[PDB]
Parts: C-alpha cells; structure tokens; sequence
C-alpha cells in the first residue's frame, strides 16, 4: 500500500532502531530461547486479553532523530527572552560553562541514580556531602539535607517538621513569603488539619503555647532586610520553632539565620549557578539544628568507615525515608535534585567564599546605584535597607514607566497595590542600570550616580562570620582544576556509559542525545517563571502537544504538569481525589485501600493527603489478595475514597482482572489512584485508563527517558479522567483553571508547570518514536525480561509469574534459601556483581532478601547474556560454599567488592585468586575494568557516629 | 572611575585561565630568589627587543558576556540550504558523536599519540578509520588523514614524483577546481609540469609522465569508466590516482577495482558539519607496494613486552620528525580529531546503514532528473551519483530568483550551466521546493509514480559495486545508541589526557582549552555554512576574521594575516614560498638557498624542500644558540643567492638568543627575508614582538598559543603574518577571491578552503578577546615563571642543559638524561615509560637533543601540579641512584620493566625485585581514587614494522 516516492526514498533514519538495543537476530534467538514464534505469541501470553487496546494508539508520524531538533527550534523561537527583574524567588545567573558542559552535558554525571550502591558511586556522593557542607556554612545552621524539590515545598516540610516535633495544630505564615511559598505551604497544611494564618510579627502572640512554628523571609518578598531576633525569641519561650525562608547569595553579605537563632533554614540553591528553567529544575536547601535531624525529610550523606577502616560516603539514617518506614516516614519524597544540587556545589567550589561575597557585593552596590537615581528621579522606595530588591512607588504614571521597560524588552514584578518591584542579579551590568535609569526618566548615568554616593556594609546586619573555609572550596578556582576535579568524581561512579543497570522499577534506558540537547538552549533554560505568558507560547504549545500524547498512551482526559516528582503526583492525585469527594458532598470519605506490595511513597502519600490507610494483603503468587480486598471493601465501604494499584505490580507480574478490582472499588463510592511508574510495560500495548483507573502520575524519569541524574531530577505529570479535572492543582502567580466549573485542590509546586525545561525530552521521544516505535520499545523491555528469566529460572527461583508463566519488564530472583544453605545474603550478591561489572539490581523491595531486575528495551542480547552468565557463575560460586569446596566466612561472596588497593597489594592472604576476586569472567578485561573504589561499606557505623559535613582534609 | 569602584567587571578570564594566584606566585617567586615578575622578565628577555609601548587591544571581554558577544557577530551569518557540491556536502551529523566526542575534553585535549601505553583508545579509533578507507577504496593501506582534499592530491602528485622521479603530471580538468589550485602550487615550487588534459588527450607514449590524476565522480557529477585509462598510463610506467567521494563508493565500484594506485578524498560528508572549510580529515590510501613513501602518520598493529597484540604509529622513520627534508612529507599536526569522527560514523551505521543513506541520495538524485527534463530541461549527464549539471530550459535569472525565494544556493558555472548537489539531509519537501524552482507543475510524488521500480542509475549500470566492505566486527558490533556511546568511553578511558593531568610537551603548549572558547563551534551559524557559498550569507566570518586578524596583527608586529594554511607546516610552507614569489617578481628569483639551524623543527626543513628551496644547515654552539661564526660563514657562502632564513624566537631549547636583530640584519643586508618559526610565542605575547626585531613573516600555532585544542594529532591552524612588502604575494583561492588590491601577485593555493578551517578560529578570537592586552601578557609571565620555576627545583637532580645569559630559561627547557645511559644503562625512553606509573604522560623526547627530555609546563598549571611532576622526577632520579649504587638488579628494576599495566600489579605472578606498591603507586599523590592504567606494557617498536599490519586485525 506504500506511495511509490516512499519506496524510492523511505525515511532517513528510525530512532527506535538506535533506542531499542536488540536487533532482528538478537530478537529471533531470544524468541527460539523462550520456544516461542513471534511478539505477538509473547504478549498474548502476557498481557490479559480483553485489557488490551481495540485499536493501535493513534499518534504522529515518527519525526526523524536527524530534524527533532529543527522541529523542536520551530516551537523553541516562539519564547522571547527579555530580562527579567521580577525576583519572587528566580534571579538569573551566570552559569559556568565548564560546569554546564563537563557535568549538566555529560553522561559519566546523569545517566546513573540514587547512590544505593555506595562501593561504586563515591563521586556524587562526596559531591552532595559539598552541597550540604556549604548549605550549612552559609545559613548558619548544623545540619542540611541532600535537596528538596522547590522552595515553596521545602517551606511546606518544614511545616510539618513542627507538627512532628510539637503536634501543635497552628501555625503562623508571614505574608511577607512569596506567594508562591504561601500557597504551597497552605496546601500541605489544608490536607495535613494544621491550620495557617496569615499574620505579620507584630500581630502573632504565641502565649497561648499552641502554635507549632513560625515562617517568615529574610530578606522579604518585597527587598526588605529585618531583625528578627525578637520574633524568634518570642516564639521560643512560648516552645514554638522558628523557620526562616531565604537567599543563599543574599546570605554571603548578610548576617544569616542561625546567628539570630532560627531552627530551620530553607530556601532555593538556583541562582548558585543553574538556570531560570522556567520554574526548574532547581535544588531547594533545607537545614535545621542538631536536635531537629531526626526528623529530616530526605536523603542525607554521611560519613562512615569501609570493611578496612578508610573514611568513605554513604546515605544516612535512611530509616526516616518513604523506602523503610513507609507511612510513618518524614515525608513522601523519593527522587529529589540531585544533579541540581551538584550544580550549585560546584558553583561555590569554583567562586570560593571570596567570588561569591564579589557577586554579592556587586549586585547590592548595582541596586543601591538604582536606588539613588531612581529617588533624584523623584520616585518612593518603600525600604531603606535591601539586598537586590526594590519595592518603588513611582513619582509620576506606572503607565509610562512600563511602556518604556517594554519598548527595552524589560520585566518588572506589578505589585497590586500599583506599586513596582525590580530585582537585580549577577548578570546586571552598566549597561542595564543606564536602560532602567532611562526606563525610570533619570537624567543621570549609571557612572554619574555613582559619584554622587552604604547598605549592607554599613549596616547592624553586616556579615561577620565565615563560611566555605574546607579545602575543597578554596582549591579548584583554575578551569584545569574544576574541569579535573569534576572528573575524577565521575570516573567514581559506575553508569549507563559502562553497563546495564538492571534496576527493577527504575526504567534505566537509554537518555539520548537529541533528546538531552535542548534542555541547555536559551530559549527554554533562561525564561523566568513567572513572565508574562506572551513571552512563552512555545512552553505553551510545547506543553499543549506533550499533554494529548500523553493522553493518548494513558486514556486520560487532561494531564497536569505542576507535580515535579513520581510522589508528587501521588500526592497531588489523593488530594484531587479528596476535593472531588468534598465538592459533592462526600468529604467524609478518607480511608485509601493500599496493597503491602506498594512502593513505600504510596502510604507516605497518602498520609500526606491527609488519608487514613488500610493495607490489603498479598497472596502467595504475588497478587492482591482477592478475599483480603473483599473484606476490607466491606469494612470501609462507608468511608472509602481511594484505592492505590499498580499494574502490572511492583513484582512485574500483570493481575489476571484489574478491571474487577476497578469496578469493586467503584461500586463502593471510591475512586481508583493507579501508580504509573510500571507503565514501560503499557505504552502502545494497553492503558490505565481503559480498564476503571480515574488518576495517574507517570514517572518521566523512568518510562519517557528524563535523565536519572544522580537521584534527580524527575517529572510526576498526572493523568486524570475529565470528572476529577475541575479539581486539579493551580497556581496564585499564573493561572491555570481552563474550565468554568474549576475548584482546584490548592498548588503542590513552587512554579505553575514544575520543571518546564526538561519537559523537551520527554516530548523528543514521543515525537520520534511515534505510534509504532512506542509500542516496539514496550515489546521489547517485555521480551529482554522474559528472556533473563528464563535464562536464570533453573539458577535462582524465579519469585513471582503470570498465570501464563511469563512477566512484564521485569522479575525478582529469590535468594533467601541461600542464607540457610550457604551463610549468604542478598547484599553478597549485590557486593558481588561489582566485581563482574555491574551495578546491582533493586534489592530488598518489594520482597526482603532478594533482587529485583528491569533490563530495559535499551540493552541488548549480549549484554543480557553478560549479566546472565555473571549471575550463573555466582550460582556456581555459592554451590562451591554450599557443598563445603571453599571457606564459608573467606571467600569471593563475603569479601566482595574487590577495591583496586586489594587486589594491587603485595599481602594476598585469601583461598581465591587475584584473578577470581576482579576477572571472574573473560568478558571482565582490564581495558573495560570498572573498579569499585572502597571496600565493603559499614552500614552501622555511619549512623552511630553521625558526620554529615566534609571532615577535616 | 567611581562606577568601577562600585561595580567592578564581573569577572577576569586570566584567573580562570592561569592556574598559579597570587600565593603561588610569591612561593615560586621566592623559590628563584626574585622579588617580582619584573625582575624574571628583565633577567630573561633582553630589554633591546621588548615592547616599546604596551599592546594595544580593545578592553577585555567577562566571560559571562563572551558568547553574548560573539552571538551578535554569528548570527549576521544566513543558513540556506546548499546544493553547491564542489568537495563539501551537507550531512546529518550523529547528535551522540558530537556529545560524547566532539564535545568531550577526554577526546580533544590530548595530542599525537607519542606515548601509545597511555594513548591505545585515540590509536584503535584510527586503525578503524584506515580500515573503513581501505575497505571502501580497494586499496592496501591508508593513513591516519590529511588536511583536506586538494593538499591530499598534492601528496599523490608528491608520491609520484618520488617513485619514478618523471617531471610531467596529467591533471583531468574535470577535477573539482580548488583541488587543481593546489596541485598546481604544489607542483609550481617542486618542479613538476602539470598539464590540464581530457583522458582521450593523455599521451603516455614518451614514458616521461609521472602520474595521473583524475575524479570519480568528476566535478560535474559523472560516473565514467577509466579502466582503459589506468591502463594506458600503467603500460608507460605511469601511477593512477584517483579523488573520490566515499558515499558514492558505498553504492559504486571503487577505484581499487579499477587498478588505481592511490585513492584520495575528504571524509566531511561522513559525519563532520560543513564548518565554512574545515576542519575534515582526508583520506589517502596506496597499493602495498607503495607504501613506504605514504605521506602522515599511520596505525600499526604490534605486540607489547609480553607478546599481547596491541596498536601503534608504524613506519615512523617516513616522517619530518625522523628524515626531516628527506622526509616523505612536511606535515606534521594533521585532523585526527575529525578522522575519528569520521570512523565513528561509519561504525554507527555499518555497511547497512551507509548503503541505505547512498541509496536513497541517489534516488533523490533519479527523481530530480526526471523531474527537470519532464520540465525540459537538459541534462548533460545520464550516469552520476549525487551531482547534476543542467542546461535550464527556460531563463536561468528566473530559475535563480525562485531559488533565492526558498534560500536554495546552486552552483553557477562558468558556461550559464547549473550544478546541483544532493546530499543525506535531502527530503521529499526540498524535492518539491527544487521542481518548483526549476518550473515544472509537478510532485517528488508525482515524479516517483511514472518512474516505477525498474532498476536505473548505478545498480542498473555496470558500474554498481558489487564487493563487500566494513565486515570487521567493529563495524558490526556499536549500533544502538548505548553501544557507541559505550564504546567511545571505552576508548576515551584508556587516554591519558588534560582531564587527568599536567601534559608538559615541550614545543607543544598544552594550555588551557576553555569551555566557553569551545562552545561557539557547534553553533549552526558557524558549522553550517558551505564553504563557498555567496559572501552577504557570510558576513559574521568576515566579522571574525576581520577582528582576529587585528588582533593577531597587533600581538606579532605584522601587517596582514592569511587563514588559508590549516596547520603550522603549511604555515612554513605558504611562508616560504610568498618569499620566493615576492623575490621571482623583483628579478631575483636565482635566490632559492634557505639556512636552517640544526636545532629547528623537523617541519622546517620540509616545509622548506616543499617550497623548492635548497637547504643550507647551520651549525649550533655548545650554548645552544646558534653558532655565530659558522652563520657568517654561511651567509658568506651564499650571499648570492640567499633568498631566506628560518630561525625560531625564543630557540627550540627554551633559550632567548642575546642578539637576535643582529641575525636578521645580517640576513637583510645579503638580499634574503626572515622566517619566524612562530611556535614558540607562549614566551613572547605582550612582552615582545617577531615584527618589531626584524622578521618578516611568521606562522602561528593556534593549536599551541592560542587554545585550539590539540585533538589527538588535529586539527590545527597556522596563520601567517607578513610585513606589507609581502602582502601583495600571499595565497589566493580560484572560488573565492582572496585579493585585496590590483596589484595583487599571488603565491597559488595552498588549501582547499579560502581561510582553511574557518569554524575553529572562534576559539582564538575567545581567547583574545577574554584576556585583553593585560591577561594576555600575564599568562606569557606565568608560562616563563612556571619554567623557570620547574627548572630551579631540578637543578641539582638533573642538568639543565641549556640556559640564557643571565641564566634563565623561556617557556620550556631541556633535561639531560644522557649521563645515565654510562652511569645505570637507563635511557630517555626508560623515564618517558616510568612516568607513565606516576600519572604523567612524558614531556618531548629527544627532540632537540637525542637522550634528553624537553618539558613546558605553560600558565594554565598551577603550583601543586608543577610540584607533583617535580617530586616524580626526584623519586626517578633517586630509582637511577639505586640503579647507580647497586642496590637493585640493572636489569629488573622498575625503570626498565615501566610502564606497568593492571594486568601486570594484579597478576597471581609476581616475582620482581620490588613490590607492586613501588610499581603502581610510587609517591603518595598517586591513589587509587586516581589511578590512571597504562593499558599495556611497553610497546616493540621493532616488531610492527617487520609484520605490517595496518588495518584491523580479526
Ligand atoms: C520511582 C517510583 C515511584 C515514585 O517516583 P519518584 O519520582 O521517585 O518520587 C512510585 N512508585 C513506583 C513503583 C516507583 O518505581
Ligand atoms: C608544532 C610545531 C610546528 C609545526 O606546526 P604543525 O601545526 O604541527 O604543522 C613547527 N615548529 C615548531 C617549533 C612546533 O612546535
């Protein structure tokens, strides 16, 4: 049926050919492997029959990978980039390029993930030890966290910090915040039963001991520098915290919140070095006091020992997280920022204290130079004392002001009041003061103002204390130094550029390079958020296309951007649920069904949103237990709201009647939260919204190839049917209610579509895989698991299989029966691989004691077979323990990893070769050798003696 | 001014730039004994030639404004689509290669792969482009690139003249018109007559022609059969050499089954942008026969100490470094960088995947051509590949005014003819917008359909290849994206390079290669421009070359700067041969002797027979310097007929001559002009000038002084300033017209493109426009102090062998390692290898001193660095003292079993008398946290040239 011209001349290039690793050949031996004919007998057997799609998903024309990128342009050039001056909590920057290009472009820094495997993965980890090291020199306080996702929702933790502290229900917000952070705060508190109230210092008594803390700005949202030594001591005698929202560069002139006594410090590390973005992605800062730590939301590195006594990095008190203490943990979140976070560290190892106090100063003086032309010009400043901010009264029409800003493609912040604030930044120069001077009718030029003429300086709130005197910050200024440095970190860190990373509900596929590329052009990384909305129609047509594809894979109705992680999404999506049920009257309804098999941000989401939780059990094959959920929907059917399923689960097996358990929970009065975070084995085969689910986050960090990075950053949009729409997330800033009905839940997100500048990537895969492509890359991530499996099934118990006998995209291998036979763990084996050159698969979860292993359509049949034969020749390895052939307390297993120092030293006192312990295969060569760079890591010990900042060097 | 008081500039480039602060400067300072940079400066550079007043450039540019500042000159530039052809051809440049390669300071900051235990990733990548070139030509063994096509033809015509010594050349005048530019230079200075001709006017009856070169397909598209050709020439003792285009060689029987002798082209449209010339690696490829006089470097398999197969540059002794004027070319940096762009495209797409991609330009091509005729048009060829040449049957102003419409570019010939060109990047939507333009009320759609699928064009001729090629595994094996990503990491670990450490090649200026300089070349607006398009699409190029010629003007003393040479030898080569045309058209072109010391350069020497000159050696004292009384004795001798010398400024030793004027006096006063071996300006910007003491030309490294990063071995720049009396006779372009008088007398052509390789010198501007007049000459401070400072710390280890008057060294300096050869049987060779196990890739060996070590450090190292290297050396010099003293075995000892791999410190077999701590891990700044593997033990140089093997093994 082709036209001719498509014969003669067919499509230069397919992207899937590149995306999806096995080839024809790869893919007919894995099918003969399986005794199988074709895809289609595999999925057949798979994937239940009457879930599937009636039709194929109706999609674009694949866009060739050689024009996505001109393609792309042709929305990109729709944005205009003015300068912006608006402030609210985005300064733009002036990002180093080495930076830019030696870590944000390099995929040596973002292909890998969270740091679970500490023996190969000391670079980022040292890294974000440097990012918490310099959040607490500057801000003053004793402990920061490893990121937050945004200010607005780092102000919101720390709102329920005081609630877990104290267990007051009131709590007071100066209204001098941010809107943006007001908003977000005021949501977590709606849902959580705390009640906030908008009140200034002077009006806020805390005599009555029943606030639990306090949240105000310095400086303010309108410039304003204030003492607030008062104000915390008022609080403090009354048992209430003191929570200070902030500015880190603000912070290298001023005297910062832990020398007035604040308890909890929090702000954006944005303007550290990382772009505008159009609302991210940024890494918040969130530090408290000692006393306070235990209660830290977040991952956080510390110091420990290695299994010979070196000093080494390692996450710690990881019991406080959504991954051990579920609905009990400090909060839901699970990827966070970490790249961004390594961004704005390497900024202040490369400024040192003294570039950034230049920076500082420099922006102040540049604003007090404004300040005084603008008062010759006969205009009102509202504050005396700033930082680089201005809240200006003009002395004559606000019209003619603007106009003239416009005609200079210049952006103010328009105050309600008629009044006007300006917010300058690292990238004002002469040049821009003379255009605002002119912009504002001063005769007189920026050098002209100067002579005439302090701040800060001047001031009672003068910096006197030091910051950023560890080595690390005062020895990599040279680019030959940084460039070195940021090197020698990377070649620490095992990722997608040496092998497989067979994480098992992680989706580590490919991140390619068309796709990566935009993210850096300047028409989306440098836009403020907050501009208006004329300046940005290519983020709205992008945002426009992005949302009817991924209507189209899901079956749903509207998706929402705001959410800016998977628990996010999670979080957002109960609350929308709750504002449905509330709006039509039955907003007694709180109780959420979550089976025990859930990812451990399910429950913590939903006790967020304010849920009661009832776990269901799971059966022994691995499914939700059918009697359990039958008998809990009769206890709650009075009060249920929600259920939360994934599919196929969090074992990899697809549920033989989803739809049953959809219509039951319906029937009910409850609505259906399905988790998307195992949709790689969905697109283009079925869709949740087909078979009863109402809601879903989808994780574009997992399934749509938004770079691991480290632990961040990720993308939680969500999917919803056209009922609970009326209630999805808004903003106070932008708006964006499309309906008359609209009744939004409140805003989740510091800006109104999350991270808008990594939306691109996923975009580019949609665009260039198409319908056929999608739908190819699912059938393969299906066969690549099927194929391992089987590979391993007469090796390790094969934990958990469809009625059929065949997974998803991925498998659990049992080994507990190897810890009475042979004295080994699951840990030896994850310590093992390392020495085979891998990264160890998801462990531990959802089943304690064994490996979870997602290959990915991205990975082809020999490295499966690598990975395959490594497990194999373990297998072997334990035999040789079980059957009494080697030491079962010194051998490969309990020694491993095996570090370069071991292995390279003149001793060698073990009952193996040199060669078993690093070579154990031939595929395993000195020229592809990846070292782990430490010996086994002690996991007690870190949390016994906590170090969360660089020791002594 | 008070506003700079209160807001001073955001930020200064040099500090970034030049590793040693203020701290480091007063330690070294105060190591040598000095009380400033001053007093350094006055005690080194004779104060006769410094700089009478400081420079004059503009006010240095923040490096949070540079790219700002270059945008505004880009973006005058205009993208349209080409369809020019003439050897440059658009291509869809795999984004992952340009990422994971271009993009990457692991693959561009190191240089020639002089130490191969440190460097198998950059030599295996180049062994892959040799073998692609073999493969796809037909022919035995190729070389590791040239500098572009019309120099690679030159080289076969060279090769030619070499191997039957006749002084007539045939040159088919269908060959693309730069390349014949070239030849014929080439040719003019060598003293071989080129004579354009037809095939059918080709008589090799006399047995007096050296060889021929012709095109397939030619400049005007044709696919033609010169099997009676090659046949004809080979019957008279003639060679046959063939330019080409590799994509047409995917779908076309190549010239190696044809009986070609050398087969030559640019590999641009595998995989490299347009970049308004360059840069693009040649390709160049021989029968076996031959292949002792090849031209450039070339990849050879070997074995290492312990017998395992493993990669290195063989035959070496054919090179300027060896046989320097006898050697079989002057070139020295060639493209490596680009080369192995080009193979990773090929290994990308397998033979599969470029089958598909010629296949479908050729089809485009059939669709065009029957489009344009339906349309009555003529065509003047049936057979071609890409390239049509059309007769418009209507008006060609109104065919051109439609063009411009849709930005289209064509290529106008000379005779009112059209030539067009298709290539990867060509659509269904460019058909559309072609028919239109030539009138023809018809669809690529519509064309197709009464087309069928009857077999036309190359697979329906005799000419349709039908032999195998790129079978290796490695071409097989990298084809999702994850694969060759892995793969170039892979490669780029086993490299050592400026990621890693301090590269102290002396003569080489391992500096800096900055990320902001960097960016600008993968913008659109510099490399996606063809190289001949109309000037008003290039106004931005003409901006920058404008600006940077000012400014290098300014820095040297010159006059006029020339782009055109696109390396340092061809610098030399365009140098000496405008005086040779400034003094043939004042009547004293009897004048051909050019005095060379023996302390140059081996391109020197080269460069020099290249431009047809003879060559005079001159003598060098027991200072270093050259020896005065044998250069009046020279200049004596030769007064009459004395056309040049070329001296370098300061010496290859690292020394400041004293008298320096007095040479060129000398020189002037006997009716011969001066040549600066401009490598050595890191020791001169902003503190003195080649201009102000009596030079009258100079090239530059860019890729040295000026930041262009060294690539692996390529790409490189080398401008030349001239003084105005020989401006009138620099290089010229037949495409585009380089003339800026009518007096104009031009040289020839010396390169393919008209300012070389344009895209790359934006990052020299950078450069100079961050560091302004002030940065600049503090970072020629600093590269002098960081010697200097290097040198005292030695001293006592080991002799310095050669210093200034007042006992200073320049940028560089020698370390005599000669004595230990009677004293521990240790050679150079022993510490380069043992170097290697202390983290260091080797300075410059025994170049200009057989046995010694020559080590430049430049500005952009700091202090602790500087030490690092120090104490290595230290440590080996004590290692020598044991050897000395007979304290260890003289013949197993780590020195001589250096370099030691990974599979050597972790093998269950040991049994050496020291340990694996003192092998691997010799000081205590050398870590496992920072261990960087030799891959391989010391690598048989003997072996690979008795078993050549130059393409991959199976
Ligand atoms: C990763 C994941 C999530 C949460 O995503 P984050 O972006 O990490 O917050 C939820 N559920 C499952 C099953 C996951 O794998
Ligand atoms: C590098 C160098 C050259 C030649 O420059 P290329 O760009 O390699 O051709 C000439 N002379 C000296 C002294 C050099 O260091």
């Amino acid at each position: 049926a082709s036209r001719l011209l498509e014969r003669l001349l067919p499509r230069h290039d397919d992207f899937a050919r590149r995306h999806i690793g096995p080839g024809d050949k790869d893919q007919r031996e894995m099918l003969q492997t399986l005794g199988l004919a074709s895809i289609d007998e595999l999925i057949e057997k798979t994937v239940p029959a009457n879930i599937r799609l009636k039709r194929p998903l109706k999609m674009e024309d694949p866009v060739c990978e050689n024009e996505i990128l001109a393609t792309l342009h042709a929305i990109s050039s729709k944005n205009q980039i003015w300068r912006s001056y608006i402030g609210m909590g985005y300064y733009n920057c002036s990002v180093p390029q080495t930076i830019l290009r030696n870590l944000l472009e390099n995929s040596g820094w973002i292909t890998q993930y969270t740091p679970y495997q500490p023996e190969v993965s000391q670079g980022r980890l040292e890294s974000l030890l440097n990012y918490q090291t310099m959040v607490c020199d500057i801000t003053g306080l004793d402990m920061a966290n490893a990121s937050l996702l945004d200010e607005g929702t780092a102000a919101a933790e720390a709102l329920q910090l005081c609630y877990r502290h104290n267990k007051r229900r009131k709590f007071f917000v100066d209204p001098r915040c941010h809107p943006q952070t007001i908003a977000v705060v005021q949501t977590r508190a709606k849902y959580t039963g705390v009640l906030t109230e908008l009140k200034l210092p002077c009006e806020m008594d805390f005599s009555g001991k029943d606030v639990s803390g306090v949240l105000f700005q310095y400086p303010d949202t309108e410039g304003k520098v204030e003492d607030f030594t008062e104000l915390v001591e008022r609080a403090h005698q009354s048992g209430s915290l003191a929570c200070c929202a902030t500015d880190l560069l603000a912070l290298c002139i001023l005297r910062p919140p832990g020398e007035f006594g604040v308890d909890i410090a929090l702000g954006s590390s944005q303007r550290f070095g990382v772009p505008l973005g159009y609302g991210g992605p940024h890494a918040a800062f969130f530090a408290v006091r000692e006393s306070l730590v235990r209660m830290m939301p977040g991952r956080m590195v510390g110091v420990t020992r290695d299994a010979t006594g070196k000093e080494v990095y390692r996450l710690a008190l990881q019991t406080r997280e959504q991954h051990i203490r579920r609905d009990k943990a400090t909060s839901n979140i699970c990827t966070a920022q970490a790249l961004l976070a390594n961004m704005a560290a390497m900024f202040a190892i490369y400024h040192g204290s003294h570039g950034l106090e230049h920076i500082a100063r420099r922006v102040h003086n540049a604003t007090l130079i404004l300040s005084e032309g603008l008062k010759r010009a006969g205009h009102q400043l509202q504050h005396d004392l700033f930082f680089d901010t201005l809240k200006i009264q003009c002395g004559c029409s606000v019209k003619e002001v603007l106009g003239r800003a416009a005609q200079r493609q210049i952006n103010f912040r328009l105050f309600e009041d008629g009044t006007l604030g300006i917010s300058l930044d690292e990238t004002v120069n002469e040049k821009d003061l003379d255009d605002l001077l002119w912009i504002f009718g001063c005769e007189s030029s920026a050098e002209l103002v100067a002579e005439s003429m302090r701040g800060i300086p001047g001031s009672v709130f003068k910096r006197t204390s030091p910051f950023l005197t560890h080595q690390v910050f005062n020895s990599y200024h040279s680019e030959t130094n940084i460039v070195r440095y940021m090197k020698k970190l990377e070649n620490k860190d095992i990722s997608l550029v040496h092998s497989m990373i067979p994480l098992g509900s992680c989706t580590m596929k490919l991140n390619s390079s068309s796709e990566l590329a935009p993210i850096t052009w300047k028409e989306f990384a440098n836009i403020h958020p907050f501009v208006p909305l004329d300046q940005a129609q290519g983020y709205q047509q992008l945002f426009r296309e992005l949302e009817k594809d991924l209507c189209e894979l899901t079956g749903y109705d509207q998706v929402c951007f705001q959410p800016n992680s998977g628990a996010q999404g999670e979080y957002a999506g109960l609350a929308t649920i709750r504002a449905y049920l509330n709006q039509k009257g039955e907003g007694h309804r709180t109780v959420c069904l979550i089976p025990k098999s859930a990812h451990g941000t399910n429950p913590a989401s939903a006790h967020m949103a304010g849920m009661k939780i009832q776990p269901v059990e799971v059966d022994k094959y691995g499914n939700i237990d059918a009697v359990h959920l039958k008998a809990m929907v009769d206890k709650h059917k009075e009060n249920l709201a929600a259920i939360m399923i994934t599919y196929p689960s969090t074992n990899g097996v697809f549920e033989e009647n989803i739809s049953d358990v959809c219509d039951l929970i319906h029937q009910h009065g409850g609505q259906v939260y399905l988790d998307g975070a195992n949709m790689n084995a969905q697109v283009g085969i079925c869709r949740p919204g087909d078979f009863g689910s109402d809601v879903s986050h989808l994780n574009l960090h997992k399934t749509f190839c938004i770079p691991h990075g480290g632990g961040g950053p990720g993308m939680g949009p969500i999917g919803v049917k056209k009922h609970l729409a009326p209630f999805l997330p808004n903003h106070p800033v932008i708006s964006l209610k499309r309906n008359e009905d609209a009744c939004p839940v409140g805003t989740v997100s510091a800006a109104p579509w999350g991270s808008s500048s990594i939306l691109p990537i996923s975009w580019a895969y949609i665009k260039m895989m198409g319908g056929k492509g999608l739908k190819q890359a699912t059938e393969t991530a299906i066969l690549n698991a099927n194929y391992m499996a089987k590979r391993l099934e007469t090796h390790y118990r094969i934990l958990f299989r469809g009625a059929r006998g065949y997974v998803g995209h991925e498998f659990i291998l049992d080994t507990r029966p190897f810890k009475k036979s042979a004295n080994i763990e699951a840990v030896d084996v994850a310590k093992r691989l390392q020495d085979y050159g891998f990264h160890a698969p998801t462990m531990s979860w959802p089943v304690a004691g064994t490996l979870m292993v997602e290959p990915t359509e991205s990975e082809d049949k020999a490295e499966l077979d690598r990975f395959c034969d490594a497990m194999i020749s373990i297998r072997q390895e334990i035999a040789d323990i079980e059957e009494g052939r080697i030491d079962p307390r010194v051998n490969p297993l309990k020694m491993s990893p095996h570090s370069l120092t071991c292995v390279t030293s003149s001793h060698w006192d073990r009952p193996y070769s040199r060669e078993v312990a690093a070579f154990p295969l031939p595929f395993v060569k000195p020229e592809n050798k990846f070292w782990p760079t430490i010996a086994r890591i002690d996991d007690i010990y870190g949390d016994q003696h906590l170090v969360c900042t660089c020791p002594p060097m």
